[PDB]
């Protein structure tokens, strides 16, 4: 009868557009408080952990990547919310894959083909057309950081792989394919800053980064460009703590969220995020709209990920890459 529901984020500028969007119009409908806890997702995987060895849970949702959450180590911690979830094919608003064991969708970002303007108008709309050094010349550019699943991905699409027959990953073919690319990928961006300051300094001018980061640099008057084909929507779920002590209230902030297009719409605009509802999508302004992908891309030309075998595959992966990196 002083309910509440504690909830963990990144903090910052995520729990500032969550707050606004969500906890606050929820607290206002049902009264029940919405306590907010911060920490680095390794800090809150931690944490939960603990909690969980221990009777002592103090938190009742967090969130965490749609890969890790994911994982068997994240079901031994979570509840699988695959009962809860069936509630939610009463509508075909909900994007694939909303509400799964693991938890609900969030939010999902891109990881894309973006490209610098050329004079002509000629620009590479394809993966396959980022191994065209014939047609669109200059330096490519690809993330390297400790999982190389999207770089490989867009190896098999540029070889031709159909995105229905795509996962399980050839992974040797992926890495035939990247090997005749390797000698013009001048920036391996390990962080979104650098992916940022070598397209500044044009030392890239084809390469695969977040479509947060080129939004940004159009935003800063940059000639970029992006393409939605075959563009990677990966995001975050809500997921529930092993038995955690406000359950009920904890499932009535996620409800609240899947059922809210509003709510979904104006913390996505100011994330700048693709949201599980279509409605949602498609409510959000003009201008916001005009640089994210549209219900039509997400469900035709955009790859989803397989948690499954991305999760099975991680270890042969990270070892795989780190070794062809040299």
């Amino acid at each position: 009868m002083e309910q509440r529901v504690v909830i963990a984020t990144t903090g910052g500028t995520y729990e500032k557009a969550l707050r606004e969007a969500w906890f606050e119009p929820f607290t206002k409908a049902t009264g029940i408080k919405v306590v907010t806890v911060s920490g680095t997702d390794a800090e809150k995987r931690a944490k939960v952990t603990a909690m969980v060895q221990t009777g002592n849970v103090t938190w009742d949702l967090y969130l965490d990547g749609e890969i890790q959450a994911g994982s068997d180590a994240h079901f031994a911690i979570t509840e699988d919310l695959s009962d809860f979830c069936m509630q939610f094919i009463n509508s075909t608003d909900l994007l694939a894959d909303s509400c799964t064991r693991g938890g609900a969708k969030l939010q999902s970002t891109s990881t894309l083909l973006a490209y610098k303007l050329n004079e002509n108008g000629s620009n590479p709309q394809t993966w396959a057309d980022m191994w065209d050094l014939a047609k669109f010349p200059g330096a490519r550019s690809f993330p390297n950081f400790d999982d190389p699943w999207r770089v490989l991905a867009a190896a098999l699409l540029a070889d031709g792989v159909p995105r229905e027959k795509l996962f399980p990953l050839d992974v040797d073919r992926a890495f035939r394919k990247l090997d005749e690319l390797r000698d013009s990928v001048q920036v391996w961006w390990r962080t979104g800053d650098q992916s940022v300051q070598a397209f500044r300094n044009d030392e890239y001018r084809v390469g695969q980064i977040w479509l947060t980061r080129a939004k940004a640099l159009k935003a800063e008057g940059y000639k970029i460009g992006w393409s939605y084909d075959g563009a990677f929507l990966v995001g975050d779920r809500i997921a529930l703590v092993r038995g955690a002590p406000n359950r009920e209230n904890a499932l009535k902030l996620i409800e609240f969220w899947l059922r809210n297009p509003a709510a979904q719409a104006k913390a996505c605009e100011t994330l700048s995020c693709t949201p599980p509802s279509q409605k949602a999508i498609s409510q959000m302004s003009s201008e916001a709209r005009a640089t994210l992908p549209s219900a039509a891309d997400v469900e035709n030309r955009i790859i989803v990920p397989d948690a499954q075998w991305i999760n099975a595959n991680m270890g042969m992966l990270v070892q795989r890459w780190n070794s062809w990196i040299r």
